Parts: structure tokens; sequence; C-alpha cells
């Protein structure tokens, strides 16, 4: 799936994650900005500090940090195209603030940093190395370092409650199946798991903000946008991919509408 395909429905910043409609009247793009600000506004960034963006994407977050918090910034991505893109954007920076993009994984970064931010990308599920991750977050942040993790989470067996659906172990397991195999179709971390993995590597989860409502609308806006470009979509990929996404976007939006799927920002203050 070409990056061109996703550009058919994502906003100009190409943010493939939950948007934050701080205002109901916000556009997908404004919501993505607010989401980024929501994240950043939680790190207590001070001019001169160095921010690490784990999974910088097309760079919207980095640039926003430099702009509103006047800080140096290091971004990591496993996407040649995203690195290329941000690297070009960063070229000839007169700004008295360092801006660096790296085509490496977080497990290969080893630099003193003041604050860490990690906003995941939708279909990128693989939260099975969270323990080692905090160890690294700890091993890089200042004594009062702070990190924000924006991730999709799933319901912990003993975490559900008060939704109006069966409370059995059989129903939970079925939903767990649906969630891991179809919508979204990957293994998701539970809120307890993150709070626990963090509380065991030198961190303390100060806040857990849910953006569940917002994702329903984000996905709603992505599907509408995609449908409006059905022609181009079928032309870049095929009618099979187009349909797959329309129903995968639709299905995932519903999983949030029942709560077995959630998206949280975890302020991890150490």
């Amino acid at each position: 799936l070409s990056d061109d395909f996703f550009r058919l429905f994502l906003d100009p910043t190409q943010t493939y994650s939950c948007a934050y409609f701080e205002r109901d009247d916000m556009t997908l793009q404004e919501a993505q900005i607010a989401k980024i600000d929501l994240a950043l506004g939680k790190l207590g960034l001070q001019p001169g500090m160095t921010l690490l963006d784990v999974g910088c994407g097309w760079g919207a977050t980095m640039m926003r940090a430099v702009e509103k918090y006047d800080v140096n910034v290091v971004g990591l991505t496993l996407s040649k195209n995203q690195a290329n893109h941000v690297q070009q954007l960063v070229a000839n920076s007169e700004n008295l603030r360092s801006k660096r993009v790296l085509l490496a994984g977080w497990e290969q970064f080893d630099e003193p940093v003041d604050r860490i931010v990690s906003i995941g990308a939708f279909e990128h599920f693989g939260h099975e190395r969270y323990d080692a991750f905090f160890s690294l977050a700890h091993r890089l942040l200042p004594a009062d370092g702070v990190m924000l993790l924006h991730t999709i989470t799933g319901l912990h067996p003993k975490e559900i409650h008060e939704r109006g659906l069966p409370m059995s172990f059989t129903f939970a397991r079925f939903l767990k199946f649906i969630v891991t195999e179809i919508f979204p179709g990957g293994r998701l971390p539970s809120i307890p798991m993150v709070q626990e993995c963090a509380s065991a590597n030198g961190f303390t989860v100060t806040r857990v903000q849910s953006l569940q409502p917002h994702y329903a609308k984000t996905l709603d806006l992505w599907s509408a946008a995609l449908q409006a470009n059905k022609g181009q979509a079928i032309a870049l990929q095929s009618e099979e991919v187009y349909e797959r996404y329309m129903k995968y976007l639709t299905g995932c939006a519903e999983m949030f509408r029942i709560g077995y799927i959630d998206v949280n920002q975890f302020t991890c203050q150490k």
C-alpha cells in the first residue's frame, strides 16, 4: 500500500492516528494538531530541552514542538519516505534549535534526552517489548524526565465493566479474538499492563487520558474521505484493497463504540 493511498484520506500532515477534537467544530487537520499539542502540552518542555519523537511519522510533531516550545528535536522512523521528507524539511535550518531525523528503531537510540513522546500509527500494533522500552526511556531521561505514550489499548480481563454486554470469560475471550484477529487485527496492551510495565522500570503513570470518542470520528472522517476518492484509490491499489479498508475502518470504529478498544495517552512522569 503506497503512501499515496493513505494520502487520499489522511489530513495534510498525514497523521495516521487518533485526532483530538478539542472543539467539535475542528477539522481533521486541526484535531491532529490539537492531539499533538495535547501530547506535547504534557511534557513540561522548556526552551533548550531536547525532545525525542519515537515514530516521528511525516514530522508534524517535531516541527510543532520546535515552533511552540522552542526545543531541539530528534525524530526516529523506520520509513525511508518519512525520513527523506522530514530531512528535506529540516535542511538549511537557521533556527537556533537542532532538528535531527533518524531512520532507526527506538531500540537503537542511545542519547541523553530531556523528554520523550511516542504517538503510535494506527495499523502498527506490536506492543510486546514495552518493558524494555521503559528501561530505555528511563536510561535516557533526566532525573525528572517525562514521557508521553499515545497508544491504542485493549481491555484487560479484569478491566471491562458497566457497558451492557456479557461479563463472562467466554465473551471476553471471544471479543479478545475479534480484536486481535479482525478489528484492529493486532495484539493491544491493556491500561494495567502499561501502568505496570512503567511502574517497574523507574516510571510513574501520572495520567491516563482516553480519546475513545475522538477515534470514532477520526475513523469516520477517514472513511468518508476515502469513499470520496474511491476512484483514485481503486486506481492506485485495487477495488479489493479499497473495500478492505472501508470495512476495516468501519469495523474498527465500532470496536471503539463498545469500548473493547481504547486509545490512551499515558503521562509517564519519573
